[PDB]
């Protein structure tokens, strides 16, 4: 029950996101957009923070994985769960109680090789482009928690970042997109060609992708 042909409204994408919402778990959504710039350019390279209204969810329960020192700065940042390769194979095990993912470079070649079958469909993998990968794993610990979210240039000139929970009421998601996207609108650079937003699309576990229409 979601149709390809059609474009999506940021209100239609928001009620279809509950509609195959599934209670096993809370999921992630995520907006996804294909950015009109030339990455390889680096004045488009685009790099932006925004306050989700509502932000992830307000008691974001945040996992760190890290490595070193960093490991304790992560359990001083007032992460709920630290850890290591324990933690990873303690995901393995099963379970996923967390509402955020958040991790040092160091270690994302294992959780990056490792969880992404696990973390990533529901919106849970780190990613430095999401802003939720890091030395300082004290700011994303706190920014996450602290609702802000932080998109950067994918290579391909992709952006993704998380809009909150799929638990959400729909009006109250629907404002955290255009949100999102309001803040990303902001960061065109001058010398940009055509539409800053080629694509957008939500995202969530059940909906592996619609197409929306940015300013609905
Ligand atoms: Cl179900």
């Amino acid at each position: 029950k979601v149709d390809p042909n059609k474009i999506y409204t940021i209100d239609e994408a928001a009620h279809l996101v509950k509609e195959l919402a599934t209670a096993k778990f809370d999921e992630t959504v995520e907006v996804h957009a294909k950015l009109g710039i030339d990455p390889r350019r680096s004045d488009q390279n685009v790099r932006g923070t925004v306050s989700l209204p509502h932000g992830l969810g307000k008691q974001v329960r945040v996992l760190a994985i890290a490595k070193g020192e960093k490991i304790k700065e992560a359990e001083e940042a007032g992460a709920d769960y630290v850890g290591g390769e324990e933690i990873i194979q303690k995901i393995l095990d099963g379970w996923m109680d967390f509402d955020a993912v958040v991790a040092t470079p160091d270690v994302m070649g294992a959780v990056g090789s490792k969880l992404g079958r696990i973390l990533g469909p529901r919106g849970l993998l780190p990613n430095p482009k999401a802003g939720t990968v890091g030395f300082n794993i004290g700011e994303i610990i706190r920014e996450i928690k602290a609702g802000r979210i932080e998109f950067r240039n994918d290579k391909t000139g992709a952006i993704h970042a998380p809009v909150g929970k799929a638990s959400f009421p729909p009006e109250k998601l629907a404002d955290n997109i255009r949100a999102f996207i309001r803040a990303l609108e902001a960061h065109k650079p001058e010398g940009a060609k055509g539409t800053f937003l080629r694509s957008v699309y939500v995202t969530t576990t059940m909906v592996p992708s619609v197409r929306i229409n940015p300013h609905s």
